[PDB]
RNA sequence: GGUCACUCUGCUAUUUAACUUUACGUUGUAGCUCCCUUUCUCAUUUCGGAAACGAAAUGAGAACCGUUGCUACAAUAAGGCCGUCUGAAAAGAUGUGCCGCAACGCUCUGCCCCUUAAAGCUGCUUUAAGGGGCAUCGUUUAU
DNA sequence: TAAAATCATATGTAAAGTTAAATAGCAGAGTGACC
DNA sequence: ATATGATTTTA
């Protein structure tokens, strides 16, 4: 066959792959083949969006269900008498004054209709119930009075948020309303009715029930049939304390030593004996004259030995719960067998509801103790090793054995249980282990590419993959990194301690967002960074008092990084909406408030990176998934695939820094020429990168002070690039590579590409004259393959609903806010002529404010009668919009634009092609469209399809298409189809931004097309084979 | 001696998946409401008149439609279902009711492509066996 | 004018929480491949 | 990014 090395540059969206032939001494000698697999889809996540849509489906459905149940309950308790309901089960003549009725129920009897309206309104708007284990008289009255005698509206609004009502405040309202209405008569104050209404209002499903944790929990390292153990387990805590104890090291004057058996015995039961065993305390218990330090620590400008080193969190948690419930003496030790401690830790870790926990503990532990435990405990996180393996390992570590010693005595080695069964073809990725569809897709596509090169060229000798790791750093660099991480650790400790201070009643310990809140409270000086008012730290858990605002919105930045979050008031955050602080304070004209906000920012303890981001006034993603893909790939490949290389480790995990340095050392520095083809180039370097070069680079950067991106060292002040030490594979490596990868010659991107075998072979036999091994069998050009998306589902329609009452005309009607009503919108306002004075006044404001609606309508706009008096305020106006097509939604009461076109069917009649667009909602419906696009006309005047039309094929996104238009011949990848125009759009495989519009041929006609035919292509860019459909495919 | 990979532990930073809720936003429908096109009915006032009667203009009042603001109800993908109790059925009662914008895969089905063999035919076709790829198929994924 | 290109404009949003999984890096203990 | 109205250019 042939001996090559396969190199891989894998990203979130692409797999650049390359092959290099090596000799019997495994050096590189020839570039055999290369390609780029682009498997992404048209651009949070798709899975995240799916999850949010599912959650809102469940929310809508559960509210509808409980309101249905409420109407039913009202019927069964005789409140309503079935002359009250209609065909739809709705209540006829249901009054629409429930706030006023909720206020009046404090002072009079209510009509059965009034009282039903009150109950349904309370249950529909039921407020937020805390989910953490732990006027007046009425929120209604209060709302009515201040808000409406003073705000004009009761409900919250987009830019004017006004109230926050607890579910318990509304529960108090409900109870007080039944008590009052029973003072006044109201034969509808049943005990059953009360129970039912209050249960419908208060009930909500648990966040975790049953096996929810177990289905997510991992499995043991050593015995994979067993689940992980919880950290809040006597066995797991004893394991962690034994590993900290056996691995503890005293750095003496010059020598270091492990703890003596006697010292280990002096410490063993210390974390059990007291709340925490700190380093300074252990120091005092150990003798340890002052010229003795601990390997680890920090030993900075703080009391480092005050840091903990161990507390038996679960031991003392259980102990303190039992103590606080008068069941264990504080002085006395905990009185439960370790098996029971493990069982109760596992219980509160796997299960969170009282029901589920008791269902696993009642027969194991005494009901007084279980009562005390449900009350004060919260547990989580689970260590990496099951309880079984830990029960086997921790006794040996009690004896002094190291971690690996015990693991090797018991299981043979401390590497754990690995499945390694070589196969020639990489086995599919388990996908049980990877709950990340983007990572899973990248891994599956890399598998497809690898098994493709194996089906085509046999087994690779060695596979080199580019990871996301960084080169072993200097000793100064990583100690600076350590200082900064340690600064953060101490900030998190201070926040957690502050939180324990203010909230002694909290059950469990602070969670991450809790440390986030208080760490912001610290860095911000205890004030809302938008309003300047101090934050009442006593109520952080009150829903709505303060909210963690993504300063730059998630919908616009997809950013959750700490530098993006500020701690602001609930009202302030919600009025901010999805604006940036710059937009929110209008800092174009430095508003009185934008000057203040900026100042508040500059006087904060924020890092100067966060400060710059909080104020950006400018726009124009994810590498975690990439590193994850790669670590997994390397591990997977090594563990499971046949390789011909000489050694035992035939997979080399590389990283971008080694590729960057080799491209800088070999000439391929490539400022900003980023086009899909480049991923092949990297792959080549990855295949040429070897372990020796890894090691040598690491030595130069760590011990010889080399910068690990530019490749330069500075002596005095010389600035020398270390190019010499890393010879490229062959002399003219750069030139050949550039030609093979990109078609054109290295020096000039200006030249037209060689786009076939003959042109490319001639070009590279010419340019590099001397090297005759450059050309050979496999020197086909680089044609970037793209995965096809032939999936039939997707977003059915856009999410704005528009009025279709005038759809025959060909217009939708949507009510636009004035602050958004720009002057081109105004002339399409519906009452442009019905209300001429209104049109003219709106025009006047827009013209006076240079057509800036936010400034034009910052002052409230009202209508005026003929007498000149002020009348109603205008905050929005219906506006007409063209609508020639759409999706009926919301019980056929509105219409929305199309969102996703699933496929385009092509037919032929008289050597003319026609296009039938099919969208997602039609699949939902089961409709297979009859009419093909006519450019100028609406869909009714489109071409009916019947027996007289020859179906050619169907077309999904990124299917390969060839269109010949006696003006030009074009080949690609289908992207879009224009219903208005009837044309298609195609991506050029390499998305070369010089041809088309950013690499997309927009507006390609296929009506007069000489030839219009669909192709396929493999993972490598090989085997381009046109295919013809036989029978037109249904949609269901 | 170094670098690396992996095992476990503490930590820092970031991300993913799953779940439970809130409040908005949009559309429709109502009630009160703002403007306002049209159309009636009446009044007043000018014109005309032999009479009755007609004509304008203004001002009240309605009504269709448009529609401003507040409140409520319904819907919140398009589309499909499930338990329990009555009931011969028709169907009624009922529920912390369940799915639907992602991904993987090849066991069943559909659908594209390649190889090998056999036979035919003057490059195609049928039978067979194997091998891929994508799915409207199986599953993660159900009351 | 019919068909093909080009330009142009619009896309749902803010929170509260219970969880599990992953990776990059710092540090501590180890084994083994590899330079 | 896609979906598609609105406009200009081309056969
Ligand atoms: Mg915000």
């Amino acid at each position: 066959s042939i001996n090559y090395i396969l190199g891989l540059d894998i990203g979130i969206a692409s797999v650049g792959w390359a092959m290099v032939e090596i000799d019997e001494e495994e050096n590189p000698i020839r570039l055999i083949d290369l390609g780029v697999r682009v498997f992404e889809r048209a651009e949070d996540s798709l899975a995240m969006a799916r999850r949010l849509a599912r959650s809102v489906r469940r929310l809508t459905r559960r509210r509808a269900h409980r309101l249905l149940r409420t109407r039913r309950l009202l019927k069964r308790e005789g409140v309503l008498q079935a002359a009250n309901f209609d065909e739809n089960g709705l209540i006829k003549s249901l009054p629409n004054t429930p706030w006023q009725l909720r206020a009046a129920a404090l002072d009079r009897k209510l009509t059965p209709l009034e009282w039903s309206a009150v109950l349904l309104h309370l249950i529909k708007h039921r407020g937020y119930l805390s989910q953490r284990k732990n006027d007046f008289r009425t929120p209604a009255e209060l709302a009515l009075n201040k808000f409406e005698k003073e705000s004009g509206h009761i409900r919250n609004q987009r830019s004017d948020y006004s109230h926050t009502f607890s579910r318990k405040d509304l529960q108090a309202e409900l109870i007080l309303l039944f008590e009052k209405q029973k003072e006044f008569g109201n034969p509808h104050v049943s005990g059953g009715l009360k129970e039912g209404i209050e249960t419908l209002l208060m009930t909500q499903r648990p966040a975790l029930s049953g096996d929810a944790v177990q289905k997510m929990l991992g499995h043991c390292t050593f015995e994979p049939a067993e689940p992980k153990a919880a950290k809040n387990t006597y066995t797991a805590e004893r394991f962690i304390w034994l590993t900290k104890l056996n691995n503890l090291r005293i750095l003496e004057q010059g020598s270091e030593r492990p703890l003596t058996d006697t010292e280990r015995a002096t410490l063993m039961d210390e974390p059990y004996r007291k709340s925490k065993l700190t380093y300074a305390q252990a120091r005092k218990l150990l003798g340890l004259e002052d010229t003795a330090f601990f390997k680890g620590l920090r030993y900075g400008k703080d009391n480092a030995e005050a840091s903990t080193l161990m507390e038996m969190k679960a031991y003392h948690a259980i102990s303190r719960a039992l103590e606080k419930e008068g069941l264990k003496d504080k002085k006395s030790p905990l009185n439960l067998s370790p098996e029971l401690q493990d069982e109760i830790g596992t219980a509160f870790s796997l299960f969170k509801t009282d029901e589920d926990i008791t269902g696993r503990l009642k027969d194991r532990i005494q009901p007084e103790i279980l009562e005390a435990l449900l009350k004060h405990i919260s547990f989580d996180k689970f260590v990496q090793i099951s309880l079984k393996a830990l029960r086997r390992i921790v006794p040996l570590m009690e004896q002094g054995k190291r971690y690996d010693e015990a693991c090797a005595e018991i299981y043979g080695d401390h590497y754990g249980k690995k499945n390694t069964e070589e196969k020639i073809y990489l086995p599919p990725i388990p996908a049980d282990e990877i709950r990340n569809p983007v990572v899973l897709r990248a891994l599956s596509q890399a598998r497809k590419v690898i098994n493709g090169v194996v089906r085509r060229y046999g087994s690779p000798a060695r596979i080199h993959i580019e990871t996301a790791r960084e080169v072993g750093k200097s000793f100064k660099d990583r100690k600076e990194i350590e200082k900064r991480q340690e600064e953060n650790r101490k900030d998190r400790e201070k926040a957690a301690a502050k939180f324990r201070e203010y909230f002694p009643n909290f059950v469990g310990e602070p969670k991450s967002k809790d440390i986030l809140k208080l760490r912001l409270y610290e860095q911000q000086h205890g004030k809302c960074l938008y309003s300047g008012k101090e934050i009442n730290l006593g109520r952080l858990n009150e829903k709505g008092y303060v909210e963690i605002d993504a300063a730059l919105p998630f919908s616009r930045t997809w950013d959750d990084s700490f530098n993006n979050k500020v701690l602001v008031l609930g009202s302030e955050n919600q009025n901010k909406g999805n604006q940036t602080p710059y937009e929110y304070f209008n800092g174009k004209d430095n508003s009185r408030e934008w000057q203040e906000f900026k100042a508040r920012v500059e006087t904060s303890r924020f890092p100067r990176s966060k400060k710059q981001r909080i104020l950006l006034q400018k726009f124009d993603r994810n590498l975690n998934d990439t590193r994850y893909v790669n670590r997994f790939l390397c591990q997977f490949v090594a563990d499971r695939m046949r390789l011909t290389g000489k050694g035992k480790k035939r997979v080399f995990a590389s990283n971008g820094q080694i590729t960057n340095l080799l491209r800088g050392f070999w000439g391929l520095r490539k400022v900003r020429a980023e086009n899909d083809r480049h991923h092949a180039l990297d792959a080549v370097v990855v295949a040429c990168s070897t372990v020796a070069m890894q090691q040598k680079i690491t030595r130069f950067v760590r011990y010889k002070e080399m910068n690990a991106f530019d490749g330069k060292t500075i002596d005095t002040g010389e600035v020398l690039h270390q190019k010499t030490h890393f010879p490229q594979p062959w002399e003219f490596f750069a030139q050949e590579v550039m030609i093979r990868v990109f078609g054109k010659p290295d020096g000039k991107p200006e030249f037209e590409e060689a786009d076939t075998l003959e042109k490319l072979r001639t070009l590279l036999a010419e340019k590099l004259s001397s090297r005759p091994e450059a050309v050979h069998e496999y020197v086909t050009p680089l044609f970037v393959s793209r995965a096809p998306n032939r999936k039939m589902s997707g977003q059915g329609h856009m999410e704005t609903v528009k009025s279709a009452k005038r759809l025959d005309e060909g217009v939708s009607v949507l009510r636009v806010p004035l602050t958004q009503l720009k002057l081109k919108d105004l002339e399409k306002m519906v009452n442009r002529e019905r209300e001429p004075k209104l049109y003219e006044a709106l025009k006047a404001r827009l013209e006076a404010h240079k057509d800036d609606p936010a400034k034009a309508f910052a002052e409230p706009f009202y209508k005026y009668d003929k007498a000149g008096n002020r009348t109603q305020q205008v905050k929005a106006v219906r506006v007409e919009q063209v609508q020639k097509t759409g999706v009926w939604v919301r019980n056929h009461n509105g219409i929305a634009d199309n969102a996703t076109m699933v496929r385009v069917d092509v037919f032929e009649k008289g050597d003319k092609y026609y296009l039938v667009p099919i969208y997602s909602w039609q699949v939902a419906k089961g409709i297979l469209p009859d009419r093909a696009v006519v450019q100028g006309k609406d869909e009714e005047d489109w071409q009916l399809i019947d027996d007289s039309f020859n179906f050619k094929f169907s077309l999904h996104p990124n299917d390969l298409v060839e269109v010949i238009t006696k003006k030009a011949r074009m080949f690609g990848y289908f992207a879009s189809c224009h219903r208005g125009t009837g044309n298609i759009n195609i991506r050029i495989h390499d998305l070369d931004h010089k041809i088309g519009k950013n690499g997309i041929l927009e507006g390609i006609g296929v009506k007069t097309a000489l030839s219009f035919q669909k192709y396929q292509i493999d993972e490598l860019g090989k085997e381009i084979r046109p295919c013809r459909l036989k029978k037109r495919p249904p949609v269901r």
